[PDB]
DNA sequence: TGGGGTCAGAGTTCAAT
DNA sequence: ATTGAACTCTGACCCCA
């Protein structure tokens, strides 16, 4: 699959065991490394409105199953 | 089979020995990558990181260093096909 | 075996915002 | 600080004698 679960977007393969754009990615690794949490609950997540909402941008990750799990140690 | 070895470098598991060394595919592959181009790496603690294998990737001078140490031996890292 | 190889999916960088 | 396009590194899983 070449669309991003989380957004739509054109993707890049499998990420945190999700189909999903360089963007989401980034997005999920940033936000788990970090241990951010985030303030809106239901805001559309596409391509040019992904960025408009971390919340439910990160909720969505989830949902579509991307694990925590899989960000790893930075190096 | 896997049930007789772990890792001398991590504590993963091993199949056997890698370049005189009980070790795992991780440190396999990352001892023959860094021989292969002759890397040099650098640590930016103490020369004393913690390896194991969750923290293995995050010193690759550490990591290097205790391959060595454990009898891993760059001569046996044959030429690329 | 214990040498070899691959490449998906982890990693990182850094210009643009 | 944050984003994401475009890179490098890793290691599970193969191939052989
Ligand atoms: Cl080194
Ligand atoms: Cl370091
Ligand atoms: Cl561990
Ligand atoms: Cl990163
Ligand atoms: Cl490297
Ligand atoms: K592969
Ligand atoms: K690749
Ligand atoms: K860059
Ligand atoms: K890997
Ligand atoms: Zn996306
Ligand atoms: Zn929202
Ligand atoms: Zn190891
Ligand atoms: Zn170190």
């Amino acid at each position: 699959k070449h669309i991003c679960a989380i957004c739509g977007d054109r993707s890049s393969g499998k990420h945190y065991g999700v189909y999903s754009c360089e963007g989401c990615k980034g997005f999920f690794k940033r936000t788990v490394r970090k241990d951010l949490t985030y303030t809106c609950k239901d805001c559309l997540i596409d391509k040019r409105q992904r960025n408009r909402c971390q919340y439910c941008r990160y909720q969505k990750c989830l949902a579509m199953g991307m694990k925590r799990e899989a960000v790893q140690e930075e190096r």
